[PDB]
């Protein structure tokens, strides 16, 4: 019980890649046991368990599609069996689809709402009773600057992320007199596959295949620091929210965005 | 000579409450109006007559906004009867009060479907004509609950926050055009949606006393200690639809007696 | 007849720009108007005639809003000439562009004094009469720079943020009365305050090319790629002063071409 | 080996309350610390000893932050005793509760001077060294009152709103450097600044009952029904000063028991 989160059991959805893996790493570094998650029996990154287990805590991986409420429940029940009560829930799994509103596919709209907002509701609902019984909990929702402002061609995603922030506030208010907090982190751009795919698409469509020009234009359109936020930095924000100094941080956004929301 | 003369408006869920008040004010300002609700015969049998009193063309079309095909049928009906949809007011909406832990899955899905996704469907279906004609207004009826949270309203706060985010994106995609998209955020307004909540509170806490329950409900959130009216929400819709609001884009007009100010 | 018929309005700094545009729209809506600037002889010698074209009573009073005693003289003049101040528009404001490191101390103080503290002085002096009469409108001309920051505008963003916080408190202190207080937050409007900035940018970056400098200046911040007009800011003031805004309290009306939405 | 080892911090108004809590947390995290208040002999004779318990270099310098020449003296004292100022915490602040109508002109000016303008003076004096060194933290202690309004706190809400606006500008002017600027927004914390307000309420409304007044004061605004602690604010400052916060720029860290969430 030396490190700040020693003994706490965390679940990070969509932690085979990107921000989720970064968060899982930082939580383990801080002493938490961690359950990793994605859709596949074999993640594309075969080393994720080894990477997170390097910090001396207990780690598991469980394949579950967060768009299926029964699989969300399976992920929580597996954690309870393997490691113990879920004490830190990080709702992170998420997808993007870029399109003008007029031609935004109906199925893509529904999919983004299902994963990026409703899945967080399902998991939070499943975890809250145990947290209430134990008198402690953290629900950390990975929103976006796109939950606070709009961007062109991201209608479904901005809607889901705004919704996720509204959901965050309600959960925090319903738990405000308890040792359970609920907060959201709002990253600006982070160089993960979700962003790389977008930059590749505009590089081909607009910049003659020049990935450096496309990266600079994509980043600097929105982010005054003219640099990406890192997955380690988002993880550090998750560790902060999970720590005792954040016992009275409730229903808020921690924006880690290079200045995007400031202007 | 009226400020919206000749404009064709569609107001979803306009058989009752705020939607009907908006329709009334739009017609007072000279717009033709298509009213809408789920029923072949709305409960209020005089809604067409009440809105038609201001000398504009009025229609009613029954369509459930949770069904994309019926949203499309509403838009096509308007195009056929009155002409292109120029003012779209996404207003139909529902509430369900429950703690998060026991919030029914189907009730969450229903609230997201109507209070957020149906606005996406109707906006998607109306924007092409608006772009072709170079003018439009999309007015989304959000809530103070789209800006802050309240206990036992997780789905509704989520949907209304999401509706405001959607508003911003549509406004930005149209920012260099004659189309604007904005949201109105009312505080509490005394409609059946709120009356049913006050009844539940009166029965649980105040021995059925609606006078007492209404004041307790209102004063928990609304520093003016008075309700916002359907006419006031309609006046905000007229303002957003008028030429003075050509450069109001992607914003919230909050009409809430001070709720968000504190 | 007209919505503000007979109401007595004071618009500070209404010899130019947004203030004159607000005064014009308030007069068009039927209000009597007191115009105000620093000079006995405003640069624009025609302001009283331009505002008086709408058939209401118009006056001019020279007073520097940075001096509480001259604020009081303006209110007293209005009370003697036209009657009690019913609509107060706190609009006079200045700008100074500089990095924080070299921002002159006296310029910081001057911006705080005019763009924030003068609104407190005028509001304090007008509220007793509004309370005695059971009605009032205080309309504070803020900025998008009261909601977000921009480089090289530390004092102005501070003052305008402060003005928005002040607006909320005044609104909460009057929430159960017939007095409201709100702010309007324009984006860029083509006034001398902005033209001077565009001139500086042109010389620093665009070799004196006003057109190039004007498109760069706008499109850095304002997605509509067009200026907001003084008439549009005036129409927002009329809306806030009307009966449909009786329950709009402590809020911002953002008229900005999409700036705050992204 | 601790996360802020070797960094030199200055915390203004750190003889009491939140400022002392921040100083303690920064030192626990490895920072050298300069404490500050108005008095040659602070009321708490032990502040230096308490902060120095964590094995870092600690100093105290008496200076009134409303006087730009004394802000400069504090910075120059720090440079001489400990080295370049790397972490600046603008914390010193005062409160005055009064309705707007009777708010004393002098108390308004005093609150603006200390709660807003002093942060500008100290920031302006510290930035040049931070830019040369390529690293810095400016942490401004705002309030939930910088994000929303409360009755009878016009000057304070204005100043704290302005401080948040200033924070954004400084962060944008430094966004491509190793300097960040951010604000912490606490809800109610049980310091003398709050205890004096509760005593006023108790004597005015609860017949001297401090326990009743405390619960009413707290529960009107703060859904957690508990006070935030000076240690928690300090932990937020340590987080902002840490490497994980290198890309947190121009934002608010709100530590308020849910106040802004509703
Ligand atoms: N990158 C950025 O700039 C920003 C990202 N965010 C948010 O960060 C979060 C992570 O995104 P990021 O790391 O960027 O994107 P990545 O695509 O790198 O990671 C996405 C993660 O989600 C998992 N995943 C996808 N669909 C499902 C599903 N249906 N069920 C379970 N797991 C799933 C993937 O795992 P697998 O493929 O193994 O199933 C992967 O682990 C998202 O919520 C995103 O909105 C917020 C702000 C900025
Ligand atoms: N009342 C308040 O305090 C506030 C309300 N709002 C918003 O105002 C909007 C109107 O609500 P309000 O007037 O209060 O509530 P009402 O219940 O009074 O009106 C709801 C309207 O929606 C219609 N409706 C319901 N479901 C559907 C559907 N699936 N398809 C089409 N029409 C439908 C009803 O018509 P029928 O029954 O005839 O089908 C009725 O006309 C909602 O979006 C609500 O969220 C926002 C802030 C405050
Ligand atoms: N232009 C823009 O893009 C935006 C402007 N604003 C705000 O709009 C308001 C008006 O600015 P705008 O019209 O652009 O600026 P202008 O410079 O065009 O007008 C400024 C007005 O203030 C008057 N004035 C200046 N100092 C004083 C003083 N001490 N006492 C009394 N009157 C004074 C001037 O009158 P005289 O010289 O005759 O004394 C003039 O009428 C300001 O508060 C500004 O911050 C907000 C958002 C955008
Ligand atoms: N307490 C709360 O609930 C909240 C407080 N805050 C903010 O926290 C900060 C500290 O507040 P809090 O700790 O509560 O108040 P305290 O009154 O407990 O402490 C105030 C500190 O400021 C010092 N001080 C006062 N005037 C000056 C001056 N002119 N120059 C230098 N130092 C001065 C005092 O030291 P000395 O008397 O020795 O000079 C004391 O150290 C303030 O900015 C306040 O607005 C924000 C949110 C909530």
């Amino acid at each position: 019980e030396k490190r700040v989160l020693s003994g706490r059991v965390a679940v990070v959805t969509g932690s085979t890649s990107g921000i989720g893996l970064g968060i899982a790493m930082r939580l383990a570094m801080a002493g938490a046991d961690v359950v990793l998650n994605g859709r596949r029996q074999s993640p594309e990154d075969s080393a994720i368990v080894e990477k997170v287990a390097a910090y001396g805590t207990r780690v598991r991986y469980f394949a579950a599609n967060m768009k299926d409420r029964a699989q969300v429940e399976a992920l929580i029940k597996f954690t309870e069996k393997e490691l113990g009560a879920v004490e830190i829930l990080v709702n992170n799994a998420g997808i993007q689809h870029v399109s003008p509103v007029e031609t935004f596919p109906s199925d893509k709209w529904d999919e983004i709402i299902a994963l990026n907002l409703t899945s967080a509701f399902h998991a939070t609902q499943l975890c809250l009773p145990s947290m209430r019984q134990r008198g402690w909990g953290r629900i950390i929702n990975i929103a976006s600057v796109q939950g606070l402002v709009g961007s062109m061609n991201k209608s479904a995603y901005c809607a889901a992320k705004h919704g996720l922030i509204g959901f965050t506030k309600v959960v925090a208010l319903e738990t405000a007199t308890t040792g359970i907090t609920c907060n959201a982190i709002c990253p600006g751009y982070v160089y993960t596959p979700l962003v790389e795919e977008q930059i590749k698409a505009v590089a081909e469509a607009k910049y003659g295949g020049d990935m450096e020009a496309a990266t600079q234009a994509f980043l600097c359109e929105k982010q005054p620091a003219k640099a990406f936020v890192t997955v380690e930095q988002v993880g550090d924000a998750a560790v902060f929210l999970a720590s005792p100094g954040a016992d009275m941080i409730r229903g808020t956004t921690i924006t880690v965005d290079g200045g995007w929301v400031a202007q």
